[PDB]
């Protein structure tokens, strides 16, 4: 536990946990509320993520019906899911917001694939960063005799070893999204 290894785990740690959570927000070939987490509308005044203004819910196992309680925000969603690039046509009875999910083709799932790898590199580009200015900070301690030679190049495989192992885990997170969006 220097401060050093404890700081890396945790900033290496809510990488991971933010890669993971884009990968659960991105638009795939089943019904999923967590795509609309990242829809805005313009609601009095407050750019206002959908789900805030809606209950969701998946019906017909290929459908996700938004009802809104302010019926004039259909209008909203509508316009927002439109300009956003989900690839999602609304469909508006008035009451609420249909969202049908087409059996994905296979252009889509190569898509969407390509977008969980591109998820997954950016995470692992940041905790190769956590990685380097970790490393640095142990450096300049080094230099200033702070810490020995040998203290020091014990720290930096530890700072190695949990890169690896964050690294592994991303390569693990993407793997698992591919199945996911293969295995339909």
């Amino acid at each position: 536990v220097n401060p050093f290894i404890k700081e890396a785990k945790e900033k290496m740690k809510r990488t991971l946990e933010k890669i993971e959570d884009e990968l659960r927000k991105m638009r795939t070939g089943k019904p999923s509320p967590a795509i609309l987490e990242e829809i805005k509308v313009d609601y009095y005044g407050v750019p206002t993520p959908v789900n805030q203004l809606a209950t969701i819910s998946i019906s017909e196992e290929r459908t996700l019906v938004i009802k809104p309680w302010d019926k004039s925000v259909l209008s909203l969603i509508e316009k927002a899911i439109n300009a956003s690039d989900l690839g999602l046509n609304p469909i508006n009875d008035g009451n609420v917001i249909r969202l049908v999910f087409p059996s994905p083709t296979t252009e889509q799932r190569e898509k969407w694939v390509k977008k969980a790898k591109e998820i997954v590199e950016e995470g692992k580009i940041a905790i190769r960063n956590i990685r380097r200015e970790i490393l640095k900070k142990i450096k300049e301690d080094q230099k200033e005799g702070l810490i020995p030679e040998d203290d020091a190049k014990r720290l930096e495989n530890e700072i190695q070893k949990l890169t690896d192992e964050f690294i592994e885990k991303l390569d693990e997170v993407f793997e698992i999204k591919k199945e996911e969006i293969m295995e339909f």
